[PDB]
RNA sequence: UUGCUCAAGAGAAGUCAUUUAAUAAGGCCACUGUUAAACGUAGGUGAGUCGUGGCUUUAUGCC
């Protein structure tokens, strides 16, 4: 539980698009030189009030999170904390960073998971069933879906070098963990792009969040 | 030159021989340094798009 810390800053700035993975990851990364080779690190999803043109209106629980191992906080904090980064043309902000607890749930959730190799929903379950059993997990999995009750797939736009590769997931929810599988769960996560602001897993009540809107 | 003129109280000697201020005594018997306290201000919860390329052994990860 508190073997893992998940680093938060109160984030303030210009609106931010809502597939906004890789352009916080570079900026991110150039104003933080370990960042690019830390390997048990992730990054939550940024809160906020969305847009009707796709776009995130920060708010006062607007927030950058980071998930970090304990033991790797002193290569991090110097370049973050109080620190400023551009996305783009866009001036964000950083405060004093605040340590929060990995905390165990009944149920757990992600709002996007991708694994290579895997578009459609029933071997993406498969999949994901692969990496629960790898770990040493025990649940169901159940797909996040839409108003329509289709599965919920999200994209993640990686705009490396000129051009923009496009990787497809889909939102996942375990429950039945048991709490302390469901603190192996949220500290390993499922997908691997942590570092791409996908993998990071949270307590279900964020799920019931985005299924709403 | 003065009721004066001159004028030694002088020579000599143990204050000595001997002695316990001693014999006996509790400064004792009873006591909580106790009952209470953050190294600590504190500023809170909201999200949508469709089908994959450069490295790596499929898988799976990095960009």
């Amino acid at each position: 539980s508190e073997e893992y810390v998940d680093l938060t800053f109160k984030l303030r700035g210009a609106p931010i698009p809502l597939d906004n993975g890789y352009l916080t990851y570079a900026a991110l990364s150039r104003i933080c030189p370990p960042l690019h080779e830390l390997k048990s690190i992730g990054i939550h999803p940024i809160a906020g009030i969305p847009t009707r043109n796709n776009l995130l209106e920060l708010t006062a629980q607007s927030r950058l999170k980071i998930r970090i191992y304990h033991q790797q906080i002193p290569l991090i904090y110097p370049y973050l904390a109080g620190q400023a980064f551009h996305i783009g043309q866009n001036f964000y902000q950083l405060d004093i960073p605040d340590y929060k607890p990995l905390i165990s749930s009944e149920s757990v959730y992600s709002r996007l998971v991708i694994i290579k190799g895997f578009q459609d929903s029933t071997n993406f379950i498969e999949a994901v069933q692969r990496q629960m059993d790898n770990l040493g997990i025990q649940g169901k999995i159940e797909l996040l879906t839409r108003q329509d009750g289709t599965p919920q797939r999200r994209q993640l736009t990686i705009n490396k070098e000129g051009k923009q590769f496009k990787v497809r997931g889909f939102g996942v929810k375990i429950s039945e963990l048991n709490p302390e599988d469901s603190l192996t769960l949220q500290e390993q996560g499922i997908g691997g792009k942590r570092k791409m602001m996908c993998g990071i897993f949270v307590p279900a009540t964020r799920s019931k969040e985005e299924e709403e809107t």
